[PDB]
């Protein structure tokens, strides 16, 4: 709840939130 994904052709990377952010889906941005 605190990373997040980003898809490039079908392709999961890995990326996280910074300090006590979480992603916020409907922003696309951890928030």
């Amino acid at each position: 709840p605190c990373k997040f994904y980003i898809c490039s052709n079908w392709e999961a990377i890995h990326k996280s939130c910074p300090g006590n952010t979480r992603w916020n889906e409907k922003e696309l941005t951890c928030t």
